[PDB]
């Protein structure tokens, strides 16, 4: 079978809001879009829209039936009951792969998904609000620009970014660095994923010569050109070549698969298919030798650190696996949670994702242009914005991510709703997010890995962010367990809402713009962050514990 999103104006759900979640659930597994729509898997080797095909055929119908009073409850993937709420609360419930702590493992997940008893939501996958590769190439552009403006006044013209993996996240990095104004240099061990980068115009050159690549690299930094360019061969080779040059990135990171040192990380000296054969025979020894190559890595990226170069780690595990491998100084540089994303998340500034439900790209376009008027003062949003247009290829529905802040979300909201009832877009629009936003997740691995106060690990907030949606009128909330960082690492929330025109929706969106980041100021500030005590007052939040 082959999914896709209605598209137009005519529906067959009884309204536009359970309409909406009729064309995201298929759009979601749109060919265009998901990574295996036959096994209904969107992204991330397991993340599902539905548990099977007998709960995907039943949600359809489902959400075709649903009165505008009724809420539809989702359990990993399963239609499990329907009842009676009221208009102004959710219509779908939904609540994917949460296990009892001490079952919270792959190796229970497997034993229940066997039985046919589990799911596995990834983010969105399991929620409905997965846009394609959009997602992972607008984030990457947000930490780069993040540290553009930390580091050089927002500006990274004549600069390049040494990083390396273009795997399946790593990919994003040479049009994300260009887009953000940079020249890229990614080293990558495999050169079937350089050519399939290649041929997607996700990467401009490659070349197997170090030296080539730099005189690539400085001919377009003279230039102020930017260009993209991978060196075919091992991180841990080409990183220290490069300190020894004494050239100079302005920008220093890397995405290979460090967090797998048996499955992912080549180690120095080795062939892929030395690796291959090894990991057969010899498991213990690939992560022992892949460990020390990080380590020999690792302190290369410290060197550059030393030379005052911005340095930093891209949440692959990379600094403590240098670490455990003897690099005792690996922690001297930051993790880009801490010292980009964080500060972001402290003024409530987040995905905030939105969808023309039409499939007419013009209503994003449209949309892209109202953002900029409302948004005047933002060179790298309307920079995102005009690039991404050229550079950026719609997948299923057309869609958009910037990141927006609690200032401004509901501004946008509610002209995207006007413009959905004065027709200056053709059909509603939905707006969420992905579940990686200030109130909507805990993650001590990744982004609350260091918290000021230690609560990395508390998880009542991505539950009162999904509560506080539910009670404030999104149109679809959801709680998930283990996105990204796998079972037991991780709890999140996502929320859905559709601008349908109406003055009912206006008041919800409101409402949940306004509160569904405010709830990440509320963490932040909780935890001590003078930015978000700061962004709190400018918003008048009631923080009833905060001075
Ligand atoms: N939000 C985040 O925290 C975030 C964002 C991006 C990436 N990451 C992390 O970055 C890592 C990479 O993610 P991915 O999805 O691209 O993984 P992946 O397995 O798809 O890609 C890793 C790439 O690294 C390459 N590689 C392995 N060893 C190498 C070496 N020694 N030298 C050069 N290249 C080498 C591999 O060939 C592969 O293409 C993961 O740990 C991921 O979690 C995290």
């Amino acid at each position: 079978r082959v999914i896709s999103a209605p598209r137009g104006t005519e529906i067959q759900a009884k309204n536009w809001l359970t309409e909406a979640a009729l064309r995201m659930i298929c759009n979601n597994l749109d060919p265009n879009v998901a990574e295996d729509p036959d096994s209904l898997i969107v992204y991330g080797g397991l993340g599902k829209a539905a548990r099977n095909w007998e709960c995907f055929d039943e949600i359809v119908h489902v959400l075709k039936l649903l009165n505008n009073d009724q809420t539809l409850l989702i359990q990993s993937g399963k239609p499990v009951g329907v009842f009676t709420t009221h208009e102004e609360a959710p219509r779908i419930l939904i609540a994917n792969s949460n296990l009892v702590p001490r079952w919270a493992t792959w190796e229970h997940f497997n034993e229940l998904d066997k039985k046919g008893l589990m799911m596995y939501g990834q983010m969105t996958a399991g929620s409905w609000i997965y846009i394609g590769s959009q997602g992972i190439v607008q984030g990457t552009y947000e930490t780069f620009v993040a540290a553009a403006k930390k580091h050089y006044q927002g500006d990274l013209s004549g600069r390049w970014i040494l990083t390396a993996g273009l795997g399946g996240m790593g990919g994003a990095q040479p049009l994300a660095g260009t887009m953000a104004g940079a020249s890229v240099l990614a080293v990558e061990c495999d050169r079937q994923r350089i050519e399939k980068r290649l041929q997607t115009k996700y990467l401009d050159r490659y070349t197997d010569n170090l030296s080539e690549a730099l005189d690539w690299i400085n001919e377009s930094c003279r230039r102020k050109k930017p260009v993209s360019v991978a060196v075919l061969g091992n991180a841990a080779e080409i990183f220290p070549q490069l300190v020894k040059l004494g050239v100079q990135p302005s920008l220093v990171t890397d995405q290979t698969s460090a967090h797998d040192p048996l499955n992912g990380y080549l180690p120095l000296g080795w062939t892929l298919e030395q690796a291959v054969e090894m990991r057969k025979k010899s498991p213990e020894e690939v992560v022992d030798a892949a460990k020390k190559s990080m380590a020999v890595q690792v302190h290369a990226m410290l060197e550059f650190h030393n030379r005052g170069i911005p340095v930093f780690d891209y949440g692959n595990n990379i600094r403590q696996m240098a670490f455990e491998a003897g690099e005792k100084n690996a922690f001297s540089f930051e993790g880009f949670v801490p010292a980009y994303i964080r500060p972001l998340f402290c003024e409530g500034i987040g995905p905030f994702r939105w969808v023309a439900l039409s499939g007419d790209p013009e209503d994003i376009y449209a949309t892209d242009e109202r953002v900029k008027q409302l948004i005047p003062d933002a060179p790298h949003l309307h920079h995102w914005l005009d690039m991404a247009r050229e550079k950026i290829s719609f997948q299923g529905l057309p869609a958009r991510i910037c990141w927006v802040g609690l200032k401004d979300r509901a501004r946008l909201a509610l002209a995207f709703n006007e413009m959905v009832k004065n027709k200056q877009v053709k059909a509603p629009i939905v707006i969420g997010r992905d579940h990686l936003d200030s109130g909507s997740v805990a993650s001590p691995n990744r982004e609350t890995e260091g918290m000021l106060d230690g609560s990395d690990a508390v998880s009542d907030w991505p539950l009162l962010n999904a509560l506080l949606n539910c009670a404030s009128g999104a149109t679809w909330v959801s709680i998930h367990h283990g996105g990204g960082v796998g079972m037991g690492f991780s709890q999140h929330a996502g929320v859905v809402i559709v601008a349908d025109g109406t003055e009912k929706a206006a008041k919800r969106l409101a409402r949940v713009l306004h509160n569904d980041p405010a709830t990440g100021v509320m963490r932040h500030a909780d935890a001590g962050y003078q930015i978000a005590k700061q962004c709190a007052k400018e918003n008048s939040l009631w923080l009833p514990m905060e001075s």
